[PDB]
């Protein structure tokens, strides 16, 4: 059964890989969540983005 990401899921995955202000530990936790159930991508992405923005350099 083919488990290739649809565009919504792929976009989330790549955005999390590339968000600049996550630590490795933070990033890997979010990616692991998606690897386990990709249907939660939109919620996980929203969390990752908030954390990324909170940790932006000033
Ligand atoms: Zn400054």
């Amino acid at each position: 059964a083919d488990n290739k990401f649809n565009k919504e899921q792929q976009n989330a995955f790549y955005e999390i890989l590339h968000l600049p202000n996550l630590t490795e530990e933070q990033r890997n936790g979010f990616i692991q969540s998606l690897k386990d159930d990709p249907s939660v991508s939109k919620e996980i992405l929203a969390e990752a983005k908030k954390l990324n923005d909170a940790q932006a350099p000033k």
